[PDB]
C-alpha cells in the first residue's frame, strides 16, 4: 500500500555525467561510447548568448577549447560536431559504463526522471511530467544545464531530455538528445515565456484510479458522463482534452477497479466545479497529473527493471 | 529556481541488492562487503506469525538454507548470525560494489531517501520522512521486505532504514541496520498500532522559508508571537511541539532571509487558521513537512 511520487533508479545514468568546461562556463556532459554531450550554449560569453551566431562561434574553437572531466580523470576530447542544439566532444576514451540506450523522444503528457547534477556530480533525481506547454517545473541551480531526463524499460536507458535554460516564470526548457527543442524556445538570452499550461487530464484519471486501489473512495458516485460532456467541463477548467485513446489506455485500470473512465470523468467532472470538500486525495489537496496511467500500473503491481 | 521531493541518485545503493530465499519466502537483502543483512523473519513460516521464537526458528538452519542471489550469480552462505530484529548472513565473496558506508539511526522528523526493491531488483526511488510515531509513509507492496532507506553525504551513504512490514493502516515500519526497530513495533502479526500522526512543525517552517527564498511571500503578516503561544496553538492542529533547539536550526534561514524564526512561526500560526484561500505554496495546496531544514539549505543554494 501507498503511492509516491517514484523516479526510476538512477544508477545507470549516473556512471554517464561528466563535467563539461570551456572557458569559465562550467556545465554536465553525457558520456555515451566515445562521445559528450552537453548543450552547444557552452561555448557562449555573456555577451554572445544575446544573439549567438553557433555555428561561427564554434568555427572559432578547437578540440581543446573544451575540458571534459569524468571524475578526477581528464577526458581527451579528439574531436567535435553540433547536432541542432546538442554539442557532441569525441572523446579518446569509450565510457565502459555505458549502459544499453536509446535517444527518444517524449510527448506532452508523459514522465520521466531528471538526474540533477552539478559539475558532473550528480545531487539528487526526481520524476516529473513534460507540461502540455512543452516545460518541465524542475528543480535546478545555476550549474545544472546538460542534466538529463530518461526513462527505463528492462535494462535499456531511453533518454529523452537535456536540461538547457530556466524562463523567467521559473519553469524549465531543453531539448531531445538530438538537440530539438521541446517546444516554442530557443537557446538565446532573450524575453520568452511559455504558453498557457494546461492539466494532464488522462493522469488526473490515473491518479484517482491509484487513489481507489489505495482505498481512497469518497469521490466515486453513481454517474456517468460523456466525453462530449466532459470535454465541455475540461475545456473551461483548462483541462486537456480526453481522447478515445486515453478512455483506452485507461482500460486496464477500469477493469481492476470496477470503475468505468466515464464514471471517473463523472467524479472528476464533480471535483472540477465544486472541489474537494475539504477533503485529500492521496495525501494530496490538488488533483495531481504527473502520473501516467503506466506509471500506476507499474507502481500499484510492482515492476522492477 | 523551483521546488521539489528529491531523491538521492540511488547508483550506490542498487549494488547492493540481492535476493535472500529461505524456504518459500523470498525477500531483499543488502549486500556489503562479505555480509548479506536481511529481515530475520524471513525465516518464519505461516505457522510462525504470531508468536514466532526466532531463536529456535534460527537454530535449526544451516548455511544451506538461505539462498542468496546476487543478479544471475548464487552466492554460498558460509556462516549467519542474528542481531536484534536483523539477519546478518556471511557469504564466501564481498561485494565489489560496496561503497563507502554507514549505519545511523535517525530521529523522527529526519528524511531519507528508499529504494524499493523485489526480488534483489529495484523498483524505483522516492524520497520520505520518519513520521514523529516512527511509522513511514512509504510505497511497498509483497515482496519489498529488506529495501532499505539512506542518505548519501559526499560519497558516503548512510543506511538508516531497513523495511519489515506494513500494519493495517497501510503506512510501514523498520529497523535500523543494527535490527533495532523504530518506534514501539515488534516482528510478529499481533494488533499494534502506530501513535497519531503528527506534522514535522520544523519541517513546515524549513518549508516556508524556502518558499520565501523561491520569491513567495503572500503568507506573511505583521504580527509575532512567543515560543509557547506557538505551541499551545499549533499543538491543537496535531503540530509537534517546537522546541529551542528547532529555533536555533532554524537559525541560518532566518538570517538568509531576514524573517525572525518566531515570525514565521506568526505567519504559521495564521496559515492554520485561515487555510490557503485558493492559493497555493510552492506547488502544494497543503503544507509541506517532509522537508528538514537541512534539506532545505540543500536545493536553494
Ligand atoms: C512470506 N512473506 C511475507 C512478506 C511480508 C511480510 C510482512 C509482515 C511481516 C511481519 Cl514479521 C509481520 F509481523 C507482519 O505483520 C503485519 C500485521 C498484521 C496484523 C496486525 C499487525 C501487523 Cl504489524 C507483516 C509484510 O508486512 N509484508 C509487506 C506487505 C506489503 C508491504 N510491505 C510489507 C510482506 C514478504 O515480503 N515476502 C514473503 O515471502
Amino acid at each position: 500500500s501507498g503511492f509516491r511520487k517514484m523516479a526510476f533508479p538512477s544508477g545507470k545514468v549516473e556512471g554517464c555525467m561528466v563535467q563539461v568546461t570551456c572557458g569559465t562556463t562550467t556545465l554536465n556532459g553525457l558520456w555515451l561510447d566515445d562521445v559528450v554531450y552537453c548543450p552547444r550554449h557552452v561555448i557562449c560569453t555573456s555577451e554572445d548568448m544575446l544573439n549567438p551566431n553557433y555555428e561561427d562561434l564554434l568555427i572559432r574553437k578547437s578540440n581543446h577549447n573544451f575540458l571534459v572531466q569524468a571524475g578526477n580523470v581528464q577526458l581527451r576530447v579528439i574531436g567535435h560536431s553540433m547536432q541542432n542544439c546538442v554539442l557532441k566532444l569525441k572523446v579518446d576514451t569509450a565510457n565502459p559504463k555505458t549502459p544499453k540506450y536509446k535517444f527518444v523522444r517524449i510527448q506532452p503528457g508523459q514522465t520521466f526522471s531528471v538526474l540533477a547534477c552539478y559539475n558532473g556530480s550528480p545531487s539528487g533525481v526526481y520524476q516529473c511530467a513534460m507540461r502540455p506547454n512543452f516545460t518541465i517545473k524542475g528543480s535546478f541551480l545555476n550549474g545544472s544545464c546538460g542534466s538529463v531526463g530518461f526513462n527505463i524499460d528492462y535494462d535499456c536507458v531511453s533518454f529523452c531530455y537535456m536540461h538547457h535554460m530556466e524562463l523567467p516564470t521559473g519553469v524549465h526548457a531543453g531539448t531531445d538528445l538530438e538537440g530539438n527543442f521541446y517546444g516554442p524556445f530557443v537557446d538565446r538570452q532573450i524575453a520568452q515565456a511559455a504558453g498557457t499550461d494546461t492539466t494532464i487530464t488522462v493522469n488526473v484519471l490515473a491518479w484517482l484510479y491509484a487513489a481507489v486501489i489505495n482505498g481512497d473512495r469518497w469521490f466515486l458516485n453513481r454517474f456517468t458522463t460523456t466525453l462530449n460532456d466532459f470535454n465541455l467541463v475540461a475545456m473551461k477548467y483548462n483541462y486537456e482534452p480526453l481522447t478515445q485513446d486515453h478512455v483506452d489506455i485507461l482500460g486496464p485500470l477500469s477493469a481492476q477497479t470496477g470503475i468505468a473512465v466515464l464514471d471517473m470523468c463523472a467524479s472528476l467532472k464533480e471535483l472540477l466545479q465544486n472541489g474537494m470538500n475539504g477533503r485529500t486525495i492521496l495525501g494530496s489537496a490538488l488533483l495531481e497529473d504527473e502520473f501516467t496511467p503506466f506509471d500506476v500500473v507499474r507502481q500499484c503491481s510492482g515492476v522492477t527493471f
